[PDB]
């Protein structure tokens, strides 16, 4: 049958993924698949502080000096990443017909049900802000579960963690307004001037340098993680970047440790432009050990809208993950 990894250069990753209903889920492994990626404004993109200590600018420390350059921090790469996996969620449910509609309801949605949890209507909804707590986005990129998610959890807190981090993504060129108006207030102190940062207008063309690690994914979770981040296109939402963006997936590589960073990767590209930094990444991913990836290949191949494509595969990995946690709850809280 259909093979995706294999249809995009990937599949040496196989030995390194896990697999659909394993027993042991929950357990970690000592590998990781690093996947290294470029984000470009198509227009100008928005970057908004969230809260003390929240950033939009940083330095990069390279050869022929210092620069401050624009930052994407990874939890807005989370935020808008995990908001367009719920988009495409949304329109995977909404290709469904009679036939596969049911399998929804009843293999995954009654599944959830079975296994206490409270959000399953079938009129199947998450949100990004409740949440289900075993739909793919969750699952994949995390959440605070309590009673109100699940009847099995009164009195616990369950938190699910990321299985994919981010690092920040750095721009290579400070190519952003020349603005000293911006202004921030709290009680009797007040803040303005060129140095303030609180919104940065980023200038069409710029790229950012990403990285993100993704760990104990299954084949459909990490193909639907690239996918999510490969088509990422309107950035909006709470998350303190707004704009239009195209994203290509460069590359990845399994391994026990990590091989780079978005910091030294974009230390190395300071200053250049787009078509400069997409040929020399390229060349240092190859050094690096890194298997390329056809971001066309890789959209094509994958069909969100397809009743019976990956992301019913996603589903069945999901609601597997969700079964797996809720046992080890129970096997773990000691009795009760
Ligand atoms: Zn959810």
């Amino acid at each position: 049958k259909r093979d995706v990894l294999a249809e995009l250069g990937l599949g040496d990753l196989r030995p390194y993924l896990r697999s659909i209903g394993d027993k042991d889920r929950i357990f970690p492994k000592a590998h990781r698949i690093e996947v290294v990626f470029l984000v470009r404004a198509a227009n100008y993109l928005l970057l908004r502080t969230e809260g003390a200590g929240t950033i939009n600018m940083t330095t990069l420390e390279y050869s022929g000096g210092a620069m401050e350059v624009p930052v994407i921090q990874p939890q807005k790469l989370m935020a808008v990443t995990r908001r367009q996996m719920l988009q495409l969620l949304r329109e995977y449910r909404d290709s469904l017909d009679e036939v596969s509609k049911r399998w929804l309801v009843q293999e995954v949605i009654g599944k959830a049900k079975d296994l206490g949890f409270k959000k399953v209507s079938e009129e199947w909804n998450c949100t990004i802000q409740g949440m289900d707590g075993f739909c793919p986005h969750c699952t994949i990129f995390g959440a605070a579960l309590t009673e109100q998610h699940n009847e099995k959890f009164g009195g616990l807190s369950i938190g699910i963690k990321t299985r994919v981090r981010f690092d920040p993504a750095f721009a290579t060129q400070r190519r952003i307004t020349p603005e000293t108006h911006n202004k921030v207030t709290e009680g009797h102190l007040s803040m303005t001037g060129q140095a303030l940062f609180s919104e940065v207008h980023v200038e069409p063309g710029t790229v950012f340098i990403g990285r993100a690690e993704l760990v104990d994914l299954t084949e459909p979770e990490l193909v639907a993680t690239l996918y999510s981040l490969a088509t990422l296109r309107e950035l909006g939402g709470r998350s303190g970047i707004y704009g239009t963006v195209r994203v290509e997936i460069l590359g990845v590589k399994a391994g026990k440790y990590a091989s780079t960073t978005a910091y030294d990767l974009a230390a190395e590209n300071a200053g250049k432009g787009y078509e400069e930094v997409k040929k020399n990444l390229k060349e240092r991913l190859e050094k690096l050990g890194f298997t390329p990836v056809d971001n066309s290949k890789l959209l094509a191949a994958v069909d969100h809208k397809d009743p019976n494509g990956l992301f019913k595969d996603l589903w069945r990995s999901s609601i597997d993950f969700a079964e797996k946690m809720v046992k080890w709850v129970e096997e773990l809280k000691g009795g009760g």
